[PDB]
């Protein structure tokens, strides 16, 4: 069976079939490699991440071969040619419906540049199969084998990742977290625009002297500041905040490839009553109590609340954080926002990622908004 995690982004594509916006497109960059080198590595993950080559059946997994992947392979005269092979293919690929139930849900385009060490790679995933963290698991194992080395044993599957979920749910510890969860949600219970605006010097230290001095993660003071801002302009008291977690909740989870994506809501209080510091102590708690429960899925959450008499709940916002052979590894953003609001923090400093549903955002109301949370941030430090 597909777990959780896999379930609710094949169950929402079956709900829109020719909804693309699941498909994930990941561009890898490579220099010092031949190209039947790359080929060769890219056969051998295939072979080993089973995510990357299973069918569905209205809902079953059923593996695949690994050489039922389609891998095309491409020669550039130059450079500008290459670029022209990779837009084509982004376009191409991000057009495409997957058809789940019958192909392996992955896709591989090779382009090689004639008298060039580089070589450009794009795979296109359907998102039941993959996430964030795959793509950097995908990335590093590719580079080990590029360079010669050798891959450990993996400790897990996705299908034994199911396994465990299916008995943590019959044994119903999920659920008690769930409605402990839901106690306190209860009252709570498209075209986008897209900016990536770098985070101010001063802003970066201000939030790592903020977090230091009062013992919680710079991230719950970036959270605070953009619940705090946001909460202000909708003039709420409360405000329900998704927060994305990578879902690999063990040790064993840490290196497979697969969909394990998990969204939890949390409520910031925006009483004046509290402190700052409070108010961020609360946020930093909440937030690392995710964290500990990350395996408890969304669906737990809302069953939950359904028991207590609501119809579900509404979560509109949401943020989160993301020698040898030369390997970059970038998704290529997916248009679109189902969320009316998103805020992704990425690693270099830091890069604020805004995505904004069009019918309330521009462009420039997302500058505006970006700069009024700094200067909120600012302010509480
Ligand atoms: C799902 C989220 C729904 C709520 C969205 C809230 C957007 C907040 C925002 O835009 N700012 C804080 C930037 C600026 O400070 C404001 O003065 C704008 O100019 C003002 O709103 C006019 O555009």
């Amino acid at each position: 069976g597909l777990s959780l995690a896999e379930r609710r982004l094949w169950v929402a594509q079956q709900l829109a079939p020719e909804d693309t916006s699941y498909n994930l497109l990941a561009h890898l960059r490579i220099v010092g490699a031949t190209a039947d080198a790359i080929e060769q590595a890219l056969r051998q993950l295939l072979e080993r991440h089973v995510a990357l080559r299973r069918r569905v059946e209205t809902p079953q997994p059923h593996a695949l071969a690994a050489h039922a992947v389609p891998l095309q392979r491409l020669l550039a005269s130059d450079a500008v040619h290459a670029e022209r092979l990779l837009e084509d293919g982004v376009r191409r690929e991000g057009a495409r419906v997957f058809d789940l139930a019958h192909e392996a849900p992955a896709r591989l385009l090779l382009v090689v540049t004639r008298d060039s060490a580089r070589a450009d790679l794009l795979l296109s995933v359907h998102h039941y199969a993959f996430d964030d963290v795959s793509l950097a698991v995908f990335a590093a194992e590719l580079k080990t084998l590029l360079d010669g080395g050798r891959l450990g044993v993996l400790a897990s599957t996705p299908e034994q990742v199911a396994a465990r979920e299916r008995a943590a749910l019959a044994s119903g510890r999920l659920d008690r977290v769930a409605e402990r969860w839901a106690e306190r949600l209860l009252p709570l219970a498209r075209a986008g625009q897209r900016l990536a605006l770098p985070v101010s010097a001063a802003v970066h230290a201000a939030c790592r002297a903020l977090a230091e001095r009062t013992s919680v993660s710079p991230f719950s003071a970036a959270l605070q500041a953009f619940a705090e801002v946001l909460g202000a302009e909708l003039g709420v008291d409360d405000l329900l905040v998704g927060v994305a977690l990578a879902g690999r909740s063990r040790l064993e989870m840490q290196g497979l490839v697969g969909c394990f994506v998990n969204l939890l809501p949390l409520a910031v209080g925006l009483r004046p009553e509290q402190s700052v510091e409070w108010r961020l102590r609360q946020v930093g708690h909440d937030l690392l109590e995710l964290l500990e429960h990350q395996d408890v899925p969304l669906e737990c959450v809302t069953q939950a609340l359904r028991q207590r008499g609501a119809s579900g709940l509404p979560i509109r916002i949401a943020c989160g954080a993301h020698a040898g052979v030369r390997v970059e590894a970038d998704f290529i953003p997916v248009p679109g926002a189902r969320l009316d609001l998103t805020l992704w923090l990425e690693d270099q400093g830091w890069l604020a990622v805004w995505t904004g549903v069009s019918a309330i955002f521009d462009l420039h109301r997302i500058e505006r908004l970006h700069q009024a949370w700094e200067r909120r941030l600012l302010a509480n430090a």
